[PDB]
């Protein structure tokens, strides 16, 4: 677990609007999709689009991952950049992300899994709250993106400016497999593209044996 | 005026959409702005925010230009793109415009000195709207975008792939000046920071005396 | 001919070092090629090497331009740029020019022809120094990179930091043909890839009756 | 130690001749020097020059390894890349690295320690060299080059074209702490960019007591 130390501080932050414009907007999400194209052996390019994009650009945690889903029908849900999001020079209207890959065949549930989120604010677990999601088998990204949203909506963890709390972080508890974690903050001087860099491994967790914990302290 | 054959025709144009979105979109407009820096010598930089920037830079023609605005109190009307604009990769949400710029202080009328805009489908002079602003100074960009707007929401001048017509552009008749004309349509293959550089003189006519006339073919 | 007031001054440019680097270096130079490419309508890419560089693509004045010289074996004679010279985000070792490109077949001297350099400083021409070039139809751009290229070596024109000059343009003075002349210093703050630009019409000139003259002042 | 499986093949690879440049050409080395700047919080900007360059980024690990070397009396020793080494995205003549960074202050030798490589091929140890250091604690980057480059211009390793051999990877051996590798070739579609992230940790080992060893495969 993170220790006090490592926790990125979210008053150093230049610019932590960055931040907040990326899980304050809609996340990218279709659904039983196929790649189209590829740029490097890691990545994988859709034909989707969405307002701002007509081409979506995945970075997968490596070639043997990418050429895994590369000819299979998936699901795409993840946060978006487009600075530094270059693909020809002459296609405008790009969109790139980390990970957010899982195939759709036999994912979905008729009636989705929620999943009650137990934040705690200095210490104290003062509150709670249920994310939602269709997919029996949902990459950290998806749940971590509607966890942020959440608690950006209603507990201004972020704001077109400064941010509410110092230090806060999401953990992710697998019943057979180890804990992991990210910063909801990132280095003072910072990109998105590097911030995303978190979704990267696409590290998919099962909706119904997971559990989330988010720690923030003022 | 063109020789009907060096203009472009849409049909060749792959693509069009990208030109579309440039001007089905809303316009970056803001009011009594101060430059507050400059990458090159011919451009200017605005701490201005749109739902999409958080900064706004505008080439101007030459050195010249940008020293005249450069600590003036303006107004900015363009069309901006963002694709192929950089500031610094430490400077993302960034928006590019061209020229687009206006004196401030003095320019503004009680009422619009609308202007009329006679268009001519085919060679036969069928269609013609108003177009208007409460500039005394209005530059052609930003009189050249509305007259496009209605074209576009009424006429389907572009639309979200082709377009109802093959030519076709805007003439501008100052009252005692050259009279120019734009080019409605790019090459097959272009790019919206290179089809954007018919703003980047900054070719600013009078409101209360001037004409408009829109050609078109089919 | 420019006026004192409208060259650019020497003393006033930042980072003149990155002109200084742009004519002291090599050329790109090919003979007997053919376009393998094309990025926008009004480029070329060529598919030849040099240290640095794999890929080549030059920027023609327009469309027409460039689907004049496509499928042509033509000569290539220019200075590259790199920074901001973006194909498809993996195509490194990819250089830039801007025209520099004349037809290959029948366009060649067995003999070199010599042209002579009239080059004053301070409103006096006390010197002439020689130039070659073994193409009938030349570009300006070649003539241009040799005259700096002797102008740099011999008189300091430019080094890695100051020039001995405060102004400078080269006047070529073709035969039945109005003059046109290049500032050899560009605005305080600039790119290479702008700057450049002053190559981008390809204007070719017969080697035969072209004059050039170089005025310098310190 | 990769299975082979794990191991890029080399006859795979699109352009490999991007890797041969890499390791060919001469690296960036600079001595007691000091960090002048910063972009992003993980790495540091210097203003040394070399040939193509006038401004070297370097990319640590994280913001703690920027901070601990930005203020002190570094040696820095990389194979750099210029494509996609974005700085101010008006700053021609930069070159980028990651890590190859170690302190100056009492870390250099009175005689280079010579460290013997041992060269296995096809699984017969087959050829044995010298490399060496004047730097107690050396970079694994510096050593992999060197080993790397005399491989490359003795053995054909990388070529600009194909390579002579199917698979390749350095092992570094230290005393005290685990043994790590880099394998030899990119995935089939690679940037420069990406692959020298090997050394973005910045591993520096004990010139004293290592060892490398190198296994090839035809």
């Amino acid at each position: 677990d993170p220790d006090p130390s490592q926790l990125h501080r979210s008053s150093l932050v230049k610019n932590l609007q960055n931040i907040y414009f990326l899980y304050e907007g809609d996340p990218v999400t279709h659904e039983n999709v196929k790649s189209v194209d590829q740029l490097l052996s890691h990545d994988l390019i859709y034909n989707v689009s969405g307002p701002n994009y007509d081409k979506l650009k995945t970075e997968l945690k490596n070639q043997e991952m990418a050429t895994l889903f590369k000819d299979k029908n998936v699901d795409i849900y993840g946060v978006e950049y487009y600075h530094l999001c270059y693909l020809c020079e002459n296609a405008e209207r790009s969109a790139c992300i980390y990970g957010g890959v899982t195939n759709h065949e036999g994912n979905h549930l008729e009636i989705p899994k929620k999943i009650v989120v137990k934040v705690s604010i200095d210490g104290i677990q003062s509150l709670s709250f249920d994310i939602e999601t269709n997919k029996k088998m949902v990459t950290a990204q998806e749940l971590d993106y509607k966890v942020r949203k959440y608690l950006t909506d209603n507990k201004q963890l972020y704001t077109n400016g400064p941010s509410k709390y110092e230090t806060g972080y999401i953990k992710f508890i697998p019943k057979n497999k180890e804990s992991f974690w990210f910063d909801f903050f990132p280095e003072p001087e910072f990109t998105q593209s590097k911030y995303l860099m978190i979704y990267k491994d696409n590290e998919t967790l099962d909706s119904n044996t997971s559990q989330i914990e988010v720690y923030l302290t003022t």
